[PDB]
């Protein structure tokens, strides 16, 4: 991914049909007044690891000014324009202060794993408390499939 640019879209049933957020590389200051940002030493979308990606909640838009409204087994889609990730809830939101770093590790010990698969995590970007999401990858298709099912 190129520091700074766009390489997918989010949607999340739960926060709009119609909330769709473009999510860039890096989360520098001045990305995430753009949209949401992923976590550059972080896994890449859809990959083993932990997809980890943060948005702002009362300024810039404030792409995820609902976060609180997240619940286990909410959906959060992606598209890297070839395909779509269907991500499930398992765990958040999750208060916690700015300086929990390892909620963006690759088997965070707040989300309950306890071993590798293929997770995201949304993260709120409070300087007070952050919320946290995680998440797991339950199914992928291609875009010529149309819409998943999470978004019809």
């Amino acid at each position: 991914y190129t520091y700074g640019k766009p390489f997918a879209v989010m949607y999340i049933p739960r926060l709009g049909f119609t909330w769709n957020k473009p999510v860039l590389e890096g989360t520098g200051t001045e990305v995430l007044k753009k949209g949401l940002g992923h976590y550059a030493n972080t896994a890449r979308l859809g990959q083993k690891g932990n997809f980890a990606v943060a948005g702002h909640r009362r300024t810039y838009g404030d792409p995820f000014k609902d976060f609180p409204k997240l619940r286990h087994g909410d959906e959060v889609v992606l598209t890297d324009g070839t395909t779509w990730f269907t991500y499930v809830i398992d765990t958040g939101p999750y208060k916690t202060v700015p300086t929990d770093v390892e909620v963006i590790d690759p088997v965070p010990r707040k989300s309950g794993y306890e071993r590798e698969g293929r997770y995201l995590t949304l993260t709120t970007c409070e300087p007070s408390h952050r919320l946290i999401v995680w998440a797991h990858l339950d199914s992928t298709q291609p875009v010529e499939a149309g819409k998943p099912e999470a978004l019809r």
